[PDB]
């Protein structure tokens, strides 16, 4: 029984009818920077006592915000802009959500009906520029239309596959009163016929079937698990089939535990490639198949019969072709799985103890190893502490670089929507914003952000909001004074040419620069520097007990390379294990 | 007589054909920041011995030094940047270099020819995306077609109206091996065939024709003269005729002028404003006849002659239909017409005194004023003070908001390309990147930025490149602790209802913040915040003559209105001349 603030039979605004329509969907929290094309929703966004706005210093802070607050919690981020610079500010936002299916909600100002299409003030043709890197988007034409489009955005964005949707308001919309009709029904006739079904017990009987049937199990789990992280743990106590787990999908299945294999793929441990290498059965639940997984698609699970299940019919069968497949969500697959597993059990006798030996073996072997040089404090050490003194209970968020994947390999995530890394775009500076939106959706959680001085700077101007809204956010910087990730490549197939990878000053060398210390400074925040690796843990604990939020720059040598490493396109037998840059 | 590095039997990699190809066009900066998709162009870019490479810390920061560098000296601009991120990162570039009409030529990576439309690692549709956006794109799926798009991006983007050209280049192409054959004929049969002959005799005659049968005419200038500087004055010594000037159009004549009736629009002087309402000749020379020009398109030189020159034949009668047209270089035309005045000097006998005194009544009456409240520092004299210092020799750059109309106001531009401003599209954090570019392009000249505090902080990362490059860009920073121009409208037209518009911190309502000189110096360089206006004289001559960069903070009082304001499509008669937020 929703409550208005309007009588029935009271015209208002077009951006009055907007934000009721986003309370109706319980939005409580908004991302909007002021502007000449939405100050109307602006002063609507005042009149409601029920969502809260955080205003960020650039839009591209504010959709990054956006999302965190979508990857952490589960509900969709809803960010606003204005025309013209503010919509083309969010276009790294969108194309990354749609990259990583994050459900996002759009909304931008436009200049009035009659002005689109005339080169107008701050106008530029955003329906067009973002068809491409959004699920879906919409041009309001009318107020009426309005109630009606905004529940057809949240649908979109959260059902199926999640995706960025975008919705463009003229300015006269936000202006012409009307007396909206909230009985509107979505106009998505298509959408709905093509969504999937429930899992069919004829599909969910063979897939049980081809696992009593085989030797050499993997678990290939990613970004769809995430909400079956209960179904997935139980289904790995009635099979004992060890979990890789690809970027997205850490948490999952706990890290912690003695089944998990950790990341698979490009920088993935030794291990878990190893088992995919040499399984006969492969479950691949809600993965895509990246390149950054399989390399050669020849050579991944070579001698494995494949099982794919994923909710996008479009993705079962683009780059490897299974030989049973499911198009539906996870979570009903593992469910219904369960129950014949629990029915059936004394009749299966699923033990797999020498398969798992078999990895065990190699898990001893080729271990995740860092190098400690003298009283230098080596990245992943210091990650290793964070994980320690948190009890791998925060949420974590990273730029993009060597300290993403470190974060990622040195750290044991216990559940889902711990992790927030931009992956499948792979941008910089998504971190900052994206600790921010994740503080917003959980304000009693540890959120420490895991960034690069690289992509630190890029969104540094986020630090004002931060302080601001007086957020908890622990900024544990890794400052290596280089663009890591774009300097292992030098090394490896350049010859270690430097080609505008510094990012310190050449007048003074040896001094760390800039001084980001001054940088939260300057935004009222307290900051500390470590440089000696015995100094780290009392550090990390400062960073930890001070209240409200603190930045901790970690000073580490530069050489340090991700390890290990499968180059591009190669094979499971091309994987470097050993090597820096010294 | 161009000398390559290689032999011309010697095959080479792609991506040192594209170098080469830049270093043929004449390029010698670039604003490149490196990644996975380009490191192939970057390691190509330091075996070239005369092409410079200035890394910004924001690949946004990167396009918007392009401009600068375009806009304060004539060539077009060049920045470099990945796939995926580094290129949606440019996209505020692109759009703004588009809408004012500004020569760009933007490379970016791809994944290799046969990863395309596989959502790849880093992979966007960057071709589909900005195609509304830029002037033209290519997408180059040979190696041996690079020298010719190179050719044809670069002709492009400066020919005509200039514009933003981009060129999206796979990573495969970068490694391929071959030998480039630098005499390809350019595929432009359409658009060079289309291009603008020299303008008639026939119609330049008509032109001189009208002026002498009109008594109140009147020049309306814009961003297409700037090459057109002294043909320009040379026709206003032969006429005698005022001439009122665009937010693009600054500088082309000078304002400190008795003939200027410096800018006319939406914040134009009323005495500009006032020749256009009531002129009987309108020679509109380099205009797109702007909404924020015009208004109203019915009461604009609604008793008026209309005489529209442009390069761009879409351009001539958009909006406003004129009587004499002429399609093509405004350079041209005014060459042509100084030769029939000066042969039929004695024949005219021009003189508009009567018409001249009659706006000099109103450019008594209603001047540019500012109010000076106690010791507070007024925006508009500090302009004034900086004007005086540099002695109008300065090159600025600026955001967009309050300080961006004041700068404009306040300050009299003697030559074109002085003056860089985002007008067409308005982006914030415009300024300091453009000041970079501008710095690189002039060495020897004065770059002052003047920034408000919500447009400054935008791309603040950017005082590490200025750093690092050490270059003298001087920061007048404008700090009012709002978002002044939509402050200004919610005042008017919201009943000062505060809609997110304040930047500093509530809990310390009354501190500055951020405080803006720990920013300047986390980079090291050197800064100082002026409030009182006796030390503000001697606050900006320390800034001059500081070597180096440097950073001011002047504290403003929130509640000036920029003023004279015509509202939103409204005409001549509906100006505002006085207000203010107490
Ligand atoms: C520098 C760098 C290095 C990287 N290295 C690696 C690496 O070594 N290993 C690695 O794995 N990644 C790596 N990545 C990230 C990589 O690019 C991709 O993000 C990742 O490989 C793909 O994740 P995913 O398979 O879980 O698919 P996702 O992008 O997470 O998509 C989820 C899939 O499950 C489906 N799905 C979604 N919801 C549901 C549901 N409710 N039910 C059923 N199905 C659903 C979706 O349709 C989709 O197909 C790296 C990124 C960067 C920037
Ligand atoms: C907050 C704000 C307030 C603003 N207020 C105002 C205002 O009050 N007044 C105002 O004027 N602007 C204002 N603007 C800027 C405004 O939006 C436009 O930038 C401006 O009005 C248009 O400039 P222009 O007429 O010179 O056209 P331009 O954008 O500069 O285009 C140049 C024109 O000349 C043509 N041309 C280009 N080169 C040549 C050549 N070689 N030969 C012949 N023709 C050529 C082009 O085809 C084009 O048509 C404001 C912007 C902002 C952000
Ligand atoms: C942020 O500060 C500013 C500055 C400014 O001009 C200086 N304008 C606006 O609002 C717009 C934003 C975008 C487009 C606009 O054009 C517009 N909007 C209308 O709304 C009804 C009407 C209109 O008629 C010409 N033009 C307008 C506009 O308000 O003019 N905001
Ligand atoms: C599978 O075959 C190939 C071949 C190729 O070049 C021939 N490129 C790619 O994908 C990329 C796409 C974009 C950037 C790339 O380089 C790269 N990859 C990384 O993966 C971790 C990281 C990185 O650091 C910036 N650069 C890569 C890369 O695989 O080299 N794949
Ligand atoms: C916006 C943007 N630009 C460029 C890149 C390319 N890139 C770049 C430039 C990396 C180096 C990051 O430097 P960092 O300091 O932030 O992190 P590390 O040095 O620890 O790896 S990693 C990477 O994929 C990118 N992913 N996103
Ligand atoms: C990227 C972006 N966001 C929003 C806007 C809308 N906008 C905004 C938010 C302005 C206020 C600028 O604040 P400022 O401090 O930088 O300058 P002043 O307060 O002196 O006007 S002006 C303006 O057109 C914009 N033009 N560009
Ligand atoms: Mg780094
Ligand atoms: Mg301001």
């Amino acid at each position: 029984t929703f409550i208005s603030r309007f009588a029935p039979d009271q015209p208002r605004k077009g951006a009055d009818i907007l934000v009721e329509a986003l309370e109706r969907q319980g939005v409580e929290t908004v991302f909007a920077y002021p502007g000449g094309a939405s100050m109307e929703i602006h002063q609507a966004l005042t009149r409601s006592s029920s969502i809260r706005n955080v205003l960020p210093r650039h839009e591209q802070g504010g959709v990054f915000a956006a999302e965190g607050y979508a990857r952490s919690s589960g509900k969709p981020g809803i960010c606003i802009a204005t025309s013209g610079p503010g919509a083309t500010n969010l276009v790294s936002g969108l194309a990354d959500a749609l990259l990583d299916s994050v459900p996002l909600v759009a909304i931008t100002g436009q200049v009035p009906r009659r002005m689109i299409g005339t080169d107008a003030f701050q106008e530029t043709p955003i329906v067009e520029v973002t068809r491409s890197i959004t699920k879906h988007n919409y041009l309001v034409m009318d107020v009426e239309d309005i109630p009606r489009i905004i529940e057809e955005a949240f649908f979109l964005a959260t059902s199926g596959r999640p995706g960025p949707v975008l919705v463009d308001v003229p300015k006269d919309i936000q202006q012409q009163l009307a007396i909206p009709n909230w009985e509107q029904a979505m106009r998505l006739p298509g959408y709905m016929s093509r969504m999937p079904k429930p899992p069919e017990d004829s599909h969910l009987e063979q897939i049980v079937r081809l696992i009593s049937e085989s030797k050499k199990p993997v678990l290939y789990v990613g970004g769809g698990c995430l909400n079956s992280s209960d179904e997935l743990g139980r289904f790995v106590e009635l099979t004992g089939i060890p979990v890789a787990s690809t970027l997205m999908g850490l948490g999952s299945y706990p890290e912690d535990d003695e089944l998990s294999l950790h990341m698979l793929g490009m920088h993935g441990t030794v291990y878990a490639n190893y088992a995919v290498e040499h399984s006969d059965l492969l479950l691949a639940f809600g993965v895509r198949f990246d390149d950054r997984v399989t390399g050669k698609l020849e050579a991944f699970a070579s001698r494995a019969k494949i099982v794919h299940i994923d909710i996008d019919s479009a993705e079962i069968g683009k780059n490897k072709t299974p030989h049973v497949s499911v198009c539906g969500d996870v979570k009903l697959a593992l469910q219904g799985m369960n129950k014949v597993l629990e029915n059936r059990a004394e009749e299966l006798k699923l033990d797999f103890g020498v398969w798992r030996n078999e990895l065990n073996v190699q898990k001893q072997k080729f271990p995740l190893s860092f190098k400690t040089f003298g009283e230098a404090i080596p990245p992943q050490y210091a990650i290793k502490v964070l994980d320690e003194l948190t009890d791998g209970k925060a949420i974590i968020s990273t730029g993009v670089g060597q300290h993403q994947m470190w974060a990622a390999q040195f750290y044991n995530y216990k559940k889902p929507r711990q992790w927030l890394s931009s992956g499948g775009l792979g941008a910089m500076g998504f971190g900052l914003p994206a600790a921010i939106g994740a503080s917003v959706a959980n304000p009693d959680a540890i959120v420490v952000d895991i960034d690069g001085d690289g992509s630190f700077i890029m969104n540094v101007q986020e630090l004002a909001t931060i302080r601001v809204e007086n957020l908890p956010v622990k900024v544990l910087l890794l400052n290596n004074q280089h663009l890591g990730m774009v300097m292992q490549l030098e090394d490896r197939f350049y010859k270690a040419n430097r080609a505008h990878t510094f990012l310190g000053d050449p007048a003074q060398e040896d001094e760390i620069f800039p001084n980001m210390l001054l940088f939260a400074a300057a935004c009222g925040i307290p900051a500390a520097r470590v440089t000696k690796k015995a100094d780290l843990r009392e550090a990390i604990q400062t960073m930890l007990d001070t209240p409200g939020p603190y930045l901790l720059d970690v000073i580490c040598p530069h050489q340090e390379h991700v390890l290990p490493m499968i180059p591009s396109g190669g094979t499971f037998n091309d994987v470097i294990t050993e090597g820096d840059g010294r």
